[PDB]
């Protein structure tokens, strides 16, 4: 009856709200696609409820174990009928899951405290100096893992064998790692979410040279689910409308700090 | 089965090769999509020949007969296989046929010849001095139509109506129209054509401003088609690789003569 909505707390996506203690349901949250949830369920006609990925995660595969995690493992087993977040659309992730066509155009990009003396990944991979990594698991991560491109590559040998890890559990992490390491940390993350950090006080950290990849979000059910062609059609119909472009601007810069 | 494959004569897409005369079949073609072509049916293990629409149109239905024209027409109706062009997701088309995910992000832009008085959207649609129109059948003329954003509707009540007619049937006259205007004509396209364009000489147009929307191009199968879920997963596994990235360079800026 009521869909089951799978989502990850990471700003500004999906937020607690502050007086959500005295909240209940989807009123605790708020945030892009708790906006984006409310506004496809309006469009689709369906009720739903959105619940937080129990491990925080986005969605790998164990080798060995084969069991998936994340909210793409919530979809495979049956925990949720939808997930609606900023799921990196992927060719391993389709192969058990079905993606809307991308609500969100992004690619991963260098994110640096100001006056790093760093522009690009070539810039990166070349020096010693400074250290970088990524959120330790997702598409990010992955990206690196598996390209057979020179520069990503010798970026990926460092990054797997540097030590301690230059991975990072959370985006928030990851910028506060930028933040307090005097420049000599920076991070790779997708950039929608470097532009947003960006906004935000102290307004230190900054985005350098162009993005390494080109990608985007979409909204994941399960293979064969029957709100898959719905939910498709919602997101080109929102992105038609100019609803997508809206929804960005409300929680990147009209809330803007910098 | 050899695949029908419909496309369209835009460069850099598809063009006739300058020794076209020596040649025959898929060989007499060159460009991003006639490399993709080949990719896909490499990877996906088919053959296939190239054909150029019959009516050079995109695909729009006819508000009267409801018949689909173009491109999307050719699947609609069985003509093709496949469509393998800079054909955008809508959600008109989805309705009546497949697409992969995007094989390329892009936003409708503004051309202008150079030392045109245009940096934008609004100053268009604030003048009267500059003519300005868009493509037809194409995803670009209907933006403006069923835009409900001041600027856009502005933009819109003035080309719907403007005498002598401001629109172009071909991407080459649009071109052509903005380079004998005097800067007296500025033309409405898709982004990545404006940035090929910019490249090529006389050198005397040139893209301002940001994108006024996000959209993508995708490749498109007929419903139901098997060879859909396949060609899906090509173009993520080729982006994925870089390979769309080194084929936009190639045809781009490799290739680029400013
Ligand atoms: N979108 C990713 C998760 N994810 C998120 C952020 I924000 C980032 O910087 N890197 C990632 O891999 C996925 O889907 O795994
Ligand atoms: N991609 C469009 C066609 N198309 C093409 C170009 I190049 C443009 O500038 N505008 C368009 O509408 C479609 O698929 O209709
Ligand atoms: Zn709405
Ligand atoms: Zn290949
Ligand atoms: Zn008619």
């Amino acid at each position: 009856k009521t869909v089951v909505v799978t989502t990850i707390l990471e700003s500004p996506y999906v937020m607690m709200k502050k007086n959500h203690e005295m909240l209940e349901g989807n009123e605790r949250y708020e945030g892009y696609c708790v906006d984006l949830a409310a506004e496809i369920a309006k469009h689709c006609g369906f009720k739903y409820k959105l619940t937080i990925v129990g491990d925080g995660k986005y969605g790998a595969r164990d080798a060995d174990t084969k069991i998936w995690n994340g909210m793409v493992g919530e979809l495979v087993y049956g925990k949720a009928d939808i997930a609606i977040a900023p799921l990196t659309i992927t060719l391993v992730r389709e192969e058990v899951i079905d993606f809307s066509k991308p609500f969100m155009s992004l690619g991963i990009s260098i994110m640096i405290k100001k006056g790093t003396p760093i522009e690009s990944a070539e810039d990166l991979s070349k020096q010693t100096e400074i250290a970088y990594g990524t959120l330790d698991s997702g598409s990010t991560k992955e990206f690196f893992r598996r390209s057979k491109i020179a520069v990503f590559d010798k970026m990926w040998t460092y990054m797997r064998s540097a030590e301690p890890s230059v991975f990072v559990r959370t985006t928030a992490e990851g910028v506060a790692r930028v933040r307090k390491s005097k420049g000599k940390y920076a991070y790779l993350l997708e950039s929608t979410m470097n532009e947003y950090i960006e906004q935000r006080k102290p307004c230190d950290t900054m985005k350098v040279g162009g993005n390494l990849d080109s990608k985007g979000y979409g909204i994941a059910t399960p293979k064969g689910s029957s709100l898959g062609n719905a939910v498709n059609l919602a997101v080109l119909k929102l992105n038609e409308q100019g609803l997508l472009d809206k929804l960005k601007n409300k929680w990147w810069y009209d809330k803007g700090e910098c």
